[PDB]
């Protein structure tokens, strides 16, 4: 059986000191989302950019705006469902020349990478990149 899930689950249920040390600077404070029933998850919302809404879609995803805990976990169904990890690395994504590698910016990544993977998906939710 595979194991790709395994490591994209930790990335979701990660933080701390798996954030990123160069670059961008540290998240700010934000949600203030309700908690008056235990089915209560959400977090602080994004507008993620219209190549990764294409892809949240693509797994039927509902809604315009969205957590980043929602954005990994449909970007997750897709690299599931499309199967691009790799078989011996199942840590490992490749993605070359479709929609996935087009947003990364990268032919493969580690998901052990956590730090890298947090500001690559922190550029998503950044403005358009056309050019």
């Amino acid at each position: 059986m595979p194991r790709f899930w395994e490591y994209w689950l930790r990335l979701m249920e990660g933080g701390g000191e798996n954030l990123y040390f160069q670059g961008m600077s540290v998240p700010t404070d934000g949600a203030v989302t309700t908690s008056q029933i235990p089915a209560s998850e959400q977090e602080t919302l994004v507008r993620p950019k219209p190549l990764l809404l294409k892809l949240l879609k693509s797994v039927g995803a509902q809604k315009d705006t969205y957590t980043m805990k929602e954005v990994l976990f449909y970007l997750g169904q897709y690299i599931m469902t499309k199967r691009l990890y790799d078989e011996k690395q199942q840590h490992i994504v490749y993605c070359s020349n479709d929609l996935l590698g087009d947003l990364f910016g990268v032919p493969s990544f580690s998901v052990k990478e956590h730090r890298k993977i947090y500001t690559m998906m922190a550029s998503m939710t950044g403005g358009q990149q056309m050019g």
